């Protein structure tokens, strides 16, 4: 609010300061045609700006780092201490005090924007992170994907996360700091801070606390999770778990169930909550007749990246020539079936893995046991496109701050204290080159949650011992089996088997603890 105030967190001669700007200042802020570059905003036919976040297009976690302090040091799921890889690479204290004055020194003499906002759902774990900006539409992504504060919660604002984005400075030691490049997304837990320098892009703000939550909420038996949610009328909670591009926004988003979030969510003692106060959609191909709710967002106040807008402003929502992770977030009554005033729900009873299995070789879908459960939790598959596979721990290993282990553990707790059960989607790819439409799966999602699935008779699918339906209301009986998609079952075998040792030989770092031995069973089998 005061200068004396930011001059706390080193930035100084701060003349105006923007606290907590309102929508309407926001979009008077970002059609400035005064802007320069990649701040300007662009009105679209639709009543949404549109901006272009520059040379980043999505994460960069090769530029992410965490300062390792004896806060830290024992704690963290380091990225060279073994045994999974992760993007949690160690910083010293002397090196982040550096990018400390690069981000300060940038922010000093600047108007600048100030959002104050929460990150969790609810008041006992949430984080009050105070973001600072000197680039409006960065603002204005915060203020849609964070929990905006009432009047009265701003009173008494107390920070405990600063977040500093300095995007149009970049650090120039960088070679002699031994650091991956000119850019730098860091945290620092002794100081609860995140830096980030010379990318615009503001997922890193994003999934940036995430990861924090990550760190502080496992540690308080809180599972956190990397997926959305939603309840239907009969009070049944959902969580949908998966990686990028999987379909969390686009399949928990049906107007028969309440949306709880679309990205992130806690699960404590009085059930399943959300991080966030928005949703952020890939907009690639943009259907409106696959995704009416979703379609119907875009309006004022959501904001649009990268798309390419045409001279009389209407949007080729088909063209990813600048990039295909075009983007809108939007603050979440945007979406018209929401709980509200607050998004939290009771316990989850149903928990589904999304994976796009570019391998075509996983069924659409598949009733889990409980090893196998943690088997693919702790995997993490997906494969993209010609397949290239990840395994990413959790279906998040980007923004874990523990160990694999850890969050695995207090899913597994929360799942039987509920009496969940838990199923592995495959959104990709079968043995037609082309990825399950959007209706099939959406019906697929409808016989998980209404019970369809559970009572289907099933027979075992080879290989990786899936237990699949025969049938199920609504669904193409064809595709259910993976097998049949091909021209022979032989061709289904050989890109089986392939996949398989993929996954055996990434699940090996897990088998060193009794318990992990004993999840090789419920993996593939050769
Ligand atoms: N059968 C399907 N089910 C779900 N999504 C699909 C399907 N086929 C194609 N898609 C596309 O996949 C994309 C899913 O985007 P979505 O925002 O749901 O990703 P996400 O899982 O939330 O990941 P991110 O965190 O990157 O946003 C959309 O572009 C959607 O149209
Ligand atoms: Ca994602
Ligand atoms: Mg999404």
């Amino acid at each position: 609010l005061t200068p004396q105030e930011l001059e706390a967190y080193g930035i100084s001669d701060v003349h105006d300061i923007v606290y907590n700007p309102s929508y309407d200042l926001l979009y008077q802020e970002e059609l400035d045609p005064s802007l320069t570059g990649y701040e300007r905003g662009v009105l679209t036919n639709l009543g949404a700006v549109a901006v272009d976040t520059g040379i980043f297009t999505g994460r960069s976690p090769k530029d992410k780092y965490i300062v390792r302090d004896d806060t830290t040091r024992d704690t963290f799921w380091w990225a060279d201490k073994g045994k999974g890889k992760n993007d949690n690479k160690p910083l010293s204290p002397e090196t982040w005090q550096h990018l400390k004055g690069l981000v300060t020194r940038q922010l000093s003499g600047k108007r600048l924007f100030v959002v104050d906002a929460f990150c969790g759902a609810n008041p006992d774990t949430r984080l009050s992170v105070r973001f600072i900006t000197e680039v409006a539409w960065q603002a204005h992504f915060v203020k849609n994907m964070f929990i905006r504060p009432s009047d009265e919660e701003l009173a008494g604002f107390k920070p405990d996360f600063i977040v500093m984005n300095g995007a149009k400075c970049t650090n120039p030691q960088w070679k002699e700091q031994g650091l991956n490049s000119e850019n730098f997304v860091a945290f620092n837990l002794t100081e609860r801070m995140q830096l980030i320098g010379g990318t615009w892009y503001g997922g890193e703000m994003k999934k940036g606390m995430f990861s924090m939550m990550n760190y502080l909420l496992p540690l308080k038996g809180i599972a956190s999770m990397h997926c959305s949610a939603n309840v239907g009328e009969k009070g049944d909670v959902a969580v949908f778990f998966g990686l990028s591009g999987t379909g969390k926004t686009t399949l928990s988003t049906d107007p028969k169930r309440r949306l709880i979030g679309d990205n992130e969510h806690g699960w404590d003692d009085d059930g399943v909550f959300n991080f966030e106060g928005g949703c952020y959609a890939k907009t690639i191909k943009l259907s409106k007749e696959a995704e009416p709710e979703i379609y119907n967002a875009i309006r004022r106040d959501a904001l649009l990246e990268n798309v390419t807008v045409r001279e009389d402003g209407t949007i080729d929502f088909d063209d990813g020539s600048k990039t295909e992770n075009t983007r809108v977030s939007y603050p979440i009554y945007h979406i018209d079936n929401i709980v509200k005033p607050v998004s939290k729900a009771g316990h989850a009873t149903k928990v589904i893995f999304l994976t796009a299995d570019a391998f075509g070789v996983l069924p659409p879908v598949s009733r889990l046991t409980a090893d196998q459960t943690q088997y693919h939790f702790l995997s993490g598959f997906t494969a993209k496109l010609e397949p290239t596979p990840t395994f990413s721990a959790c279906f998040g290993a980007a923004f874990l701050s523990l160990h694999p282990t850890q969050y695995a553990e207090v899913l597994v707790k929360r799942m039987q204290a509920a009496g969940a059960q838990a199923y592995l989607v495959n959104t990709g790819w079968n043995g037609t080159g082309k990825r399950i439409s959007i209706k099939d799966t959406r019906a697929i999602i409808d016989a998980i949650l209404n019970g369809s699935l559970d009572n289907a008779e099933t027979f075992t699918l080879p290989m990786f011992n899936l237990a699949i339906p025969t049938e199920l209301p609504g669904v193409d009986t064809k595709i259910l089996d993976p097998r049949n998609t091909y021209a022979s079952p032989e061709q289904w075998q050989e890109k089986a088997e392939t996949l398989a040792k993929l996954f055996i030989d990434n699940f090996d770092k897990y088998t060193d603890t009794p318990a992990g031995a004993a999840l090789v069973a419920a993996g593939p089998k050769l």
